[PDB]
């Protein structure tokens, strides 16, 4: 009966004890710089010490286009295609997050507020400003020129600094945790005209000739030291503790102009978030290939059909600004899409142009049960 | 004093609704039209559970058929698409009933940011303004035709989480009704010299500028699946039988260096105050003032400050300035709350005073059913 | 089980209502308007009675003002004057959520021949088609003016008899909300070479055909003077607590030879399944099409049939046929799974062209929970 | 108290027992052919045998243009006009339908549901359809051309085959009934251009010149022989056959523009059906001439009130198609119009257009009690 409302609780006590007594500690884990040519997928392996809250990637890389002529230009995501992919294990080998840098970068930037470690433009004539580069990649590389890119990614356990859902305990020695990360290399990295751009980070007349010098990474650990003992040992959240906070994308075709293309949510996943990336055949348009978006429950009864820009209205409310040509955001934080409290659901596009091979490429940030 | 168990109850039952209720946001009308027909809308919002307010989107064509002359928007521009709105309730009581600039600017204040914009960032991955969202042509040429895009909320509940004014409406059949004044051919275009207040653009050309047409799309915001209990719905009945509403007015009578001030009525809440000095058809940059304050009967002011300093109060509220002659004053913590009519004011002291000069004020304000 | 009960009690408590009450028909509301300046209403039924259903009048002026070229109907014609329609109860839940054409199928389907239709026959006496009530212009000569008349049922009970979905609205003040987006100039009209699925008309002038015009007018049906007992209002629980909804959606993904299937999900009952093959705007007569079926995983087809014999089946429910539209009545038999997906309707394709689907439409009965 | 609750059920177990015991039988009664220039009234006298449930009249004739130049066609009633009036009486020289040849014919269709006796236009390849002309008439007879006709009536006592409400027991030896007809003649069948078609069969430039060549009928008998005895004599509905189920019609006039024309119902009858015809000054108008038509009850509430399209919908749904140009049905079989049931009840007719001599021809099928 009430034995999970004093779970619940315990829980939050235990986390919010833990969260008091314990220092927060935030150290490099592991740095290489390496050609992406000789080298790609990497396997960090992060420190056993305390409860672990994410990790903060710093990727730099040098880029040349060694084309006679031609220029090319950042792509929509640009430098957030760095990374490819990311997958993290627990100690017990259970797998979290496993997702495109892309759509990190974005859930990064959702759950600020704000583009990801921007630098906001202000009439302040004190010199603040794109000072240190942070998240910084050239508009366009001429030909004949090599450009300097750094780009961040934070990969999340704990579903924030306060809230230690996901969060993993690693005090266990012997058993180490894993953290992938697949990056791009010159065949992912450049898009000739007329290709796909989605996970390029340079498009142009120029890039069969461009190719990395060097791509370097630092990996920072932000973990919780000096946890809390009492009376049987540690106070731990064990709900926290025990639930994934995970992200994870994929693929869905099959759209035809003027239907409802639904994409069903995969049950007994509590949905935080929702991105649908309308890659129209390698098109990216600004919402006007599109009659409306909503999210549907077993009834045929919308909670938010939108036209395009009514939709992207509800975005601006929450990171400030529009996310890039075709990417589409749905916030359900406070009330997480969850089938088996209101029969299933599905994320909803009507489609007004469809090309060839045209797909919805749906990110998703949820909360699941272990084990 | 049993408003502490009223209070009390009323805040419980609030997060009873905001828990268990699940919000949806839902179009309830569209209209395509040529305002030279027809330029008022009466909007009827659908009948369920507790409505929190309107999300109403107004889009645009201008076409600028002069010969050589441009135009080129105002300083209000867009938030002029809507002239004005006024919402009732089932039970016929008004609720909002204010200018559309004024509505745009408490939108604006209550985001804590131009409503709805587009921040610049240094970012290289592509955000921006990508979908448009609130959006008008800086000029349109002699000759060319220009789009624009408009979104204005009209609240009832006062925000996401506090539902002090909303609207229950699942109760009777009752009708609501959300009236809307568009502007029209000849309140969108001013000439050069002419007052551009109510204005979308000004300029040589503005008397051959013309709508080629406007659409409106209303969406209504409501939460549904309201919770029962022993005696039925569990519902916050202070929040409910509380309105919260924005207001204008206009004032005349100013004189260079002397006090002008315009009183607050009793029984109002005060939560903003809006005032915009329209100085003879020309809005300054503060240089026509010397000073603006809040002043109590027999306790002088409690902030008489230069229009500078008076900006930069509200730059830590939307994080830059209103336009040009307008100003903004929040009183959402501690809301003025006279009692006694007029026992505070709020004062402009002007140091030059055209002809036709007059304060455009706006309210936003809570106030009991009673 | 105290369902038998339950439903003993529910249908007597029926068959008091119909024998007690007196049926109404009343215009709720009209409306004449111009598609380039709104197109989307919400219409506000009257809180009286058992509410049965609405039948809706549309008219239309089409002008085709292109120079020389003219235009014809396609397939569904008028009935993609109307191209959704949506309807909420007093308790904010939805019921049908479909298109236009797919309601207009099943108030065919439920009548058994093409809805309010004028059959011809030898008689010599002029019956005929005097009326003209559901009618439109075959074609609309460059610079002429056509005039249509259409009407659809939107059903919340399931017949005049079986009350199951109607709705209690002399309950609560609450509105009932009956959304309605009508066609515009820019659905109505198709190119040559365009997909004429939910225009009206298509030919060489349509980029020049406009409305000059539509109307509308609802007709609300219910019972008034309910039989009133010990308790208060005699009334059918379960039909009254149980839902009468007709629901559309769209599949992708069909490859030749292959079976495609659309799963059927758990908990409704479906009446009926409608499936129109839109082959990338070509609507075929069955030869796209090796055969269609009805199959439950681990237990084969039921009804595995090539088209014309599909087809066959369809000609005994509505007397014709319904191109590249297929009917399934599952009327006595609903399809109920228990477990999402046990059941499928299937289509095997012979030849898919470009953006090919399947445009699939539901008849369902399900409990409010 | 519940008297009539026992009688009600004793009468519909007497109808089933009757029902499954006795035998259907339909038999000439008598059959004669004439020239109507002679004579155009005959009383035809029913054989006295078991209970009565109705008759069918086959009606032929032959028509000749004799005009120089002009042709006739069918008006909009056209062979349903050939019987200009029919009346019964029973054995106690009761009278139960007295009605025109065209209201019977209505009447008839309304409740096969589809046109009386029509051939149904399919696309069977196998050689179905207007094979028999059972009823039949040409479209137009060409100035010195002879037309042939076959029309067909049924005239009930019974209302249905199942349900014999209105059948008469005809047992009494010595005391007959009386079955009258009033056929058409020249007079009567032939309109000139510019007359009311109402009564006629052909109208045109050639009517002056038309002439009956010879008109035929024969009278089938259709009743139920055998009838089961058992203790008491014989098992007999005594409702049923206590009840008159009648059809009558009349004319209306003093419509003006705009205004309600409320043609009361007269009282006491149960009402099965209503049918309205718009006389409008010998035009005949597809609606375009009323503004809407309704039943209405004290109280000016409407249970009906529609436009003349809408009103022909439910009619659609009735008998498959509309009935002729000015000519509305309404449907009260269910729930029977019955004043001192909920007060007076009208049929109403507002019309928007209203020709001198303009009238509303009504005719009515109802059930009213013998005595």
């Amino acid at each position: 009966a009430l034995r999970n409302q004093q779970a619940m609780a315990a829980n939050l006590q235990a986390r919010q004890i833990v969260l008091q007594q314990s220092y927060p500690v935030i150290q490099q884990v592991e740095t290489q710089t390496f050609d992406p040519a000789n080298r790609s997928v990497f396997d960090v392996t992060p420190a056993n010490v305390g409860i672990v809250k994410g990790f903060l990637v710093k990727v730099t890389a040098a880029i040349t286009n060694n084309h006679a002529t031609e220029a090319v230009a950042l792509t929509d995501f640009g430098p957030a295609n760095l990374v490819q992919r990311v997958i993290y294990y627990d100690p017990d080998n259970q797998r979290h997050t496993e997702t495109s840098g892309w759509h990190l970068h974005f859930v990064n930037t959702a759950k600020q507020g704000a583009p990801f470690l921007s630098s906001m433009v202000t009439d302040s004539p004190i010199k603040y400003g794109d000072v240190m580069n942070v998240i910084d990649a050239p508009a366009t590389i001429a030909a004949g020129a090599t450009g300097e890119l750094t780009m961040y990614y934070w990969v999340p356990l704990a579903y924030s600094e306060t809230d230690l859902t996901g969060a993993v305990l690693a005090n266990v020695p012997q058993s180490k945790q894993r953290l992938k990360l697949e990056f791009a290399n010159n065949n992912t990295a450049f898009a000739a005209v007329g290709a796909n751009p989605l996970e390029a980070i340079y498009q142009g007349a120029g890039a069969a000739d461009c190719e990395f010098e060097e791509i370097s990474y630092t990996v920072y650990q932000s973990y919780l030291d000096q946890l809390p003992v009492g009376q049987n040992g540690y106070i731990l959240p064990l709900i926290d503790l025990s639930t994934l906070y995970n992200l994870e994308n994929s693929a869905q075709a099959g759209l035809t102009p003027n239907v409802d293309f639904v994409v069903q949510y995969a049950n007994l996943y509590r949905y935080l978030s929702t991105i649908a990336v309308f890659d129209n055949g390698g098109s990216f348009n600004a919402g006007t290939d599109i009659n409306y978006l909503s999210q549907r429950t077993a009834n045929f009864s919308d909670t938010r059909k939108l036209d395009p820009k009514t939709w992207a209205a509800q975005t601006r409310r929450r990171i400030a600004t529009d996310f890039p040509k075709g990417v589409y955001y749905c916030d359900n934080r406070d009330k997480p899409i969850y089938t088996l409290q209101y029969g299933n659901v599905g994320f909803v596009v009507n489609p007004k142009t469809v090309n060839q091979n045209a797909r919805l490429l749906m990110g998703y940030e949820y909360f699941t049960s272990r084990t």
